[PDB]
C-alpha cells in the first residue's frame, strides 16, 4: 500500500471449537545480509574438519527461511495442556502464512558508531518452494524456529544445504541450487505477503497410553483350548502338555507381539556411578551408508526403560532437549532434559533389552538346547507398535524422502510424515549497491550499502481433533501445575523478563484399551 | 505508483514446452554517471594512438545501455544441456523487456 | 485370409508424443516340432543330477511361447538414451501383441 | 488379391498434353537375397585399400532399392527428341510409382542341379524414405536404374550407405541405420505396393543454346556514351581517352560478366599425341575435406572447349558414358562417351581458360604495370551462368545436403536440385528359415530358404513444358537421325538383341536471345 499504512495486524490467538482448534500465532523477526549477497561453495575442509563420518560438501546460501516446524510455535503451555488432557488425537488440517509490516533499514558506520535509518526504497525477496525443488531442511531438529513466547523477536536463519560428497570433494552427480533461478515476489514497506497450504490427509497422533499390556490381552478367568509343552523328561523322552490357563500367563498363544527393536546401550543418570570406559561413541547404536557412520539416533520408537527403572535412559534413542540459558558444549546432566517414552511399554519393546530369545540348534540327547539373544528384530507379520509421542517443544513434522519404497514413514524424532509438506518459505534482502565507479567495469559489482530488514510473521494452522469417548471409570491421569510455593511460575518469565519452558510435555495422560 | 511499493516481481525460470522454451532472468543493476553527463569527442588521438590501422573518431555519451546478447544470460547450463541434448535447432522468437524498482 | 495375401504388415518403430512413448517391434520367428508331440515327464534324475538343492519334478511340453520380457525387445539403444537422459520415470500402459504370415 | 489374379498391368507409354507430357514405363525386376539376411560392416579395410584419400567406414544391409534417376529409364529417343526439338525447357512434376505381380521363388540345389519353384506363402518386404530418415544414395550417378530399353530385366542394386570415418575405423558420431526399424508393407504374390510423390518447385531446364555471346549484346551500330582510357604515353604521362564504339567492343562497359570458373587441364582426344608425363592424378583439379582430397568432377558449368577445339576436353569437367559393352578399366577413348558442354561458351568461361587477368601493382615510372592470371573465380555482383545440360542417358535429380547455407544448388552433374527429392523405395525378401533344430538354442538363425523374388515395376512422371515463342527467322538446329545406311538403326538392337545408346543427347537445340 504506501510508507504510513500498515500491512498487517498483529493475530496471536487460539479457538477451540468442537473437534478442530485454530492456533494463530504472530512474531517480529529481524533479516540481515548473510553471506554479503554471495554464494559459498562449504565442506569439512572450510571448517576444518577430517574425519571421515563427519565429511560433507554444499553450498551457504544469502536467503533466510521461516521456519515454525516446533509445536510451541502455535500452541501456548495452557492449549498444549488443554490438547493432551482433553483429545485422544490430533493432526494438523490448513496452513495460513502471512508477512506484513516490512520495515528494511541501512546502516552506516562513520567511525565507532553506527547510524540507522529507513530505506524505504528497497525491497525484501520472498518465495515459496511449493514444487519441492529445493532441498528440503525444515525435516531437521533445527535451531531459528519462532520462539515459543510472542514477545520474544528472533533472528531467521540461514539457509544452506548439502549434496552428494567424497571426502570434503564433490561428485558429479553434485548439484548446485541458485535460489534466484526462482520466481520471488519483492515486497517494500507498504506490500505483504501471504499463502494458504492444505496438508495431506496423516493419522491422527496418539495422544493416549494404553491402559493394557500387548501380554495381558486374555480373560484371566477362562482357559485357553490350546496345549502348551510343559515337560519333557521324567526327572527318556517324556513329553507332556499341559493347558495355558490364567496361572501361566506367559505360554498362552497370542494374536500379535510387540513391535521391531534396535537395541541402544543403557546410561544411568545417577551421578558417583563409575564408569568402566569412554564409551559415548565406541558403545553406541549405529548404522552405516557409504562408508559413513551414523549414530542410530532416535532410532525406533522403543519403551525408554522398565517399570521402576526411570533413571535409566537409552544412549541415543530419546530425544534430548536443553534447559534455558544451557550451553552448547559439554554440559551436565541437570542442564539437559531427557525425554522417556515408558508410556509405549505396553506395545513396545525396551530400548536397552533384547527383543527375545530364538532357538539356535536342534536339541537331541546329545546336544542340550540352545537360544540366542535378538539384539535387533525387523518387521514380523502380527507386529503392533506405537510411534513415537510428541512433545510442546519437540517438531511438528517432517517430509518423507522421494524414495521407491517406504515403511510406516512417521518421523523417527515424531510429528507427521507427509510426502508434501508444508513448502520451505524464502526470504532475502535485495542487495543495494553502493556508489558505482564512474568508468565501466566487467566485474560483479563488490560494494554494497549496509542493509537488515525486520517485519512481522503470521502463521494460522488448523487441527482436527479426536475426543476421547472413554467408559472407564476411575479418574486419568491429567497434566497439571504444581501449587506448591516456588519462586517463579512456570512457563512464565524470570525478573529478568526470560522466558523458560521447565520441562517437556508430552501428548499422552489419556488411556484407551489395546 | 509509490515510493512504498514495488513495480515489480523477481522472475527468474525457464519453462519448457513441446516445441517451444520460454526463459526469464532477472538481474540488479547499477547505473553511474557517465562522462559526468556531457558528450565527449573521442578519437585515437584522445587515446594517445598514432597506427592507422587503430585511427578512429567518435562521441562518448553519458547515456548507458541494456545488453543481453549473450545466451548465458537467458540459458542455465543445465538448460543449455537439454537443449542441446534434445533438439536439432531453435530461434528466438518474441521479447519480453522489463524495467522496475528503481532506486536513485 | 488366404494363401497368396499377407495377414500383416511390418511395423517397427517407436513414436514420442508428450508424456508417452509407443514403442513398436516386429520379428521373424521359427517354431519347430518340440519333444515329438509329446508330454514328458522330467526331473533331476531324467538330467542325472543328484545334489539335494537341485532337485526337481516337472513336465516339458510340445508347446512353445513368446517372450518380450527384456527392455531391448523394445527400445533401440537411442530410444533407451533418450528416455534415460530426458525422464524422471516410466512404465508400461497398455500392449498390442499380433502374429501374422503364418508359414508351415 | 489371391495368386491367380494379376495385381497390375503392363503400362508403358508417353503421352503428349499442350503443356504437359506424360511418361509411364514398366519394367520387370529380379530381387535376390543380399548379404544373407545380415548387416555387415564395410570399410577400406575389408576392401584391402590404404590410400586416406579412399579411405571410408560403413554398412552393407540386405535390402535392395529401386532407382530411376536417369532420363532414359522414362523418355524413348523420339520422346526425348520431341522434347528437345519442340521445347525450350520442361521439369518434373508429380510421380505415381507402383509394384505388382509378385513372384517368389525358391531354389533348392541336389547336386550340381537347381531346381526353382514357386513359394506362394513367402512374403517381399517394401517401404518409402518419405521422412529422408536413411542417407540418400540416388544423388550419386549410380548403375542399377530401370534399363533404357522396355523389354530388358534388370537386377535390383544392393542398398549401402557411408558415415563419418578415420581412416578404416569409425568414430562416436557415426551412425548406424537398421532399415528393419522402419514401418515396411508386406505383400505376397496377390499383393501389390503403390504411392504418389509430388515434385517441389524447381526451375524449368535450359533446354536452349543462346543465339547472342555476352560480350555482344551492344549495338554494333551506335557508339557509348562512355569514354575509355587509350593512350598513356606520347611515344610524360599523356592520358588519353576514346569513346567506346563498334570499332572497339572489347573495351565497351558492360553490365553483366561471365559467371564462376575453376581452371581444368586440356586433354587431347587426338591420337599419337606425346604425353609430358603422367598428369591423371597429379594434374588434377581437386578439393580437400577434412585432409582428403576429391577430383573436382563435373565441377562447375564451364564450357568445355573454344570455338574450333573440339577436340580438347577438360580432365575431369565434363560427363563420361560408357558404349554398350565397354569394359570397366582403363577402356580406350573410343569405348566411351565424352560429353561436350559448347552450347554455354557464349556466357560461361572455357573450362581450359584462366578467368581473366586482374591487376597485381601499382603501375609507376619505374615499376611497368603488372597483370595476373585468375585461374579460380568466385561469386562477383553481375554475373550470368548457364547450368550444365541434362542428358537422355544421364541422371535427373539429387537431393540437396541439409545444411545451413548453400548457393544456386543445381546438381553439379546436371538435374533438378531438391530439398524433399523423390524418396528412396527399399525392397527386400523376407527371410524363411530353414528347419529349426527341435531342442532350443537362443543364437540368431543362419540357415534360411534360398528365395529370390521378381515381379514388374511402373513408374509415372508428369512434366511440364515451356514452349517456345521465338521469332528468328532462319531455321533452328535440331537433333535428327542420319539417312545413311548402316549396318542396324541407331537406338534399336543388334542382331544379338543387345539394345544400345550410340551417343549421349543433349537437350540445347532450340535457340533464345540473351
Amino acid at each position: 500500500d504506501g510508507v504510513g499504512s500498515s500491512s498487517g495486524n498483529w493475530h496471536c490467538d487460539s479457538q477451540w471449537l468442537g473437534d478442530r482448534v485454530i492456533t494463530t500465532s504472530t512474531r517480529t523477526w529481524a533479516l540481515p545480509t548473510y553471506n554479503n549477497h554471495l554464494y559459498k561453495q562449504i565442506s569439512n575442509s572450510t571448517s576444518g574438519g577430517s574425519s571421515n563420518d563427519n565429511a560433507y560438501f554444499g553450498y551457504s546460501t544469502p536467503w533466510g527461511y521461516f521456519d515454525f516446524n516446533r509445536f510451541h510455535c502455535h500452541f501456548s503451555p495452557r492449549d498444549w495442556q488443554r490438547l493432551i488432557n482433553n483429545n485422544w488425537g490430533f493432526r494438523p488440517k490448513r496452513l495460513n502464512f502471512k508477512l506484513f509490516n516490512i520495515q528494511v533499514k541501512e546502516v552506516t558506520d562513520n567511525n565507532g558508531v553506527k547510524t540507522i535509518a529507513n530505506n524505504l526504497t528497497s525491497t525484501v525477496q520472498v518465495f515459496t518452494d511449493s514444487d519441492y525443488q529445493l532441498p528440503y531442511v525444515l525435516g531437521s531438529a533445527h535451531e531459528g524456529c519462532l520462539p515459543p513466547f510472542p514477545a520474544d523477536v528472533f533472528m531467521i536463519p540461514q539457509y544452506g544445504y548439502l549434496t552428494l560428497n567424497d571426502g570434503s570433494q564433490a561428485v558429479g552427480r553434485s548439484s548446485f541450487y541458485c535460489l534466484e533461478y526462482f520466481p520471488s515476489q519483492m515486497l517494500r514497506t507498504g506490500n505483504n505477503f501471504q499463502f494458504s497450504y492444505e496438508f495431506e490427509n496423516v493419522p491422527f497422533h496418539s495422544s493416549y497410553a494404553h491402559s493394557q499390556s500387548l501380554d495381558r490381552l486374555m480373560n484371566p478367568l477362562i482357559d485357553q483350548y490350546l496345549y502348551y509343552l510343559s515337560k519333557t523328561i521324567n526327572g527318556q523322552q517324556t513329553l507332556k502338555f499341559s493347558v495355558a490357563g490364567p496361572s501361566n500367563m506367559a505360554v498362552q498363544g497370542r494374536n500379535y507381539i510387540p513391535g521391531p527393536s534396535y537395541r541402544q546401550q543403557r546410561v544411568s543418570t545417577t551421578v558417583t556411578q563409575a564408569a568402566a570406559s569412554e564409551f559415548a561413541w565406541p558403545g553406541a547404536s549405529s548404522w552405516a551408508l557409504n562408508g559413513r557412520n551414523s549414530l542410530m539416533n532416535p532410532g525406533p520408537a522403543m519403551a525408554s526403560h522398565k517399570e521402576g527403572e526411570d533413571r535409566f535412559f537409552p544412549l541415543s534413542g530419546s530425544l534430548i532437549f536443553g534447559k534455558q540459558g544451557t550451553g552448547r558444549d559439554n554440559v551436565d546432566a541437570d542442564k539437559v532434559m531427557i525425554t522417556n517414552e515408558e508410556e509405549i511399554k505396553t506395545t513396545n519393546p525396551v530400548a536397552t533389552e533384547s527383543y527375545g530369545q530364538v532357538a539356535t540348534n536342534h536339541q537331541s540327547a546329545q546336544a542340550q538346547a540352545q537360544t540366542g539373544w535378538v539384539q535387533n528384530q525387523g518387521i514380523l507379520p502380527g507386529m503392533v507398535w506405537q510411534d513415537r509421542d510428541v512433545y510442546l517443544q519437540g517438531p511438528i513434522w517432517a517430509k518423507i524422502p522421494h524414495t521407491d519404497g517406504n515403511f510406516h514413514p512417521s518421523p523417527l524424532m515424531g510429528g507427521f510424515g507427509m510426502k508434501h509438506p508444508p513448502p520451505q518459505i524464502l526470504i532475502k534482502n535485495t542487495p543495494v549497491p553502493a556508489d558505482p565507479p564512474t568508468a565501466f567495469n566487467k566485474d560483479k559489482l563488490n560494494s554494497f550499502i549496509t542493509q537488515y530488514s525486520t517485519g512481522q510473521v503470521s502463521v494460522e494452522i488448523e487441527w482436527e481433533l479426536q475426543k476421547e469417548n472413554s467408559k472407564r471409570w476411575n479418574p486419568e491421569i491429567q497434566y497439571t501445575s504444581n501449587y506448591y510455593k516456588s519462586n517463579n511460575v512456570e512457563f512464565a518469565v524470570n525478573t529478568e523478563g526470560v522466558y523458560s519452558e521447565p520441562r517437556p510435555i508430552g501428548t499422552r495422560y489419556l488411556t484407551r484399551n489395546l
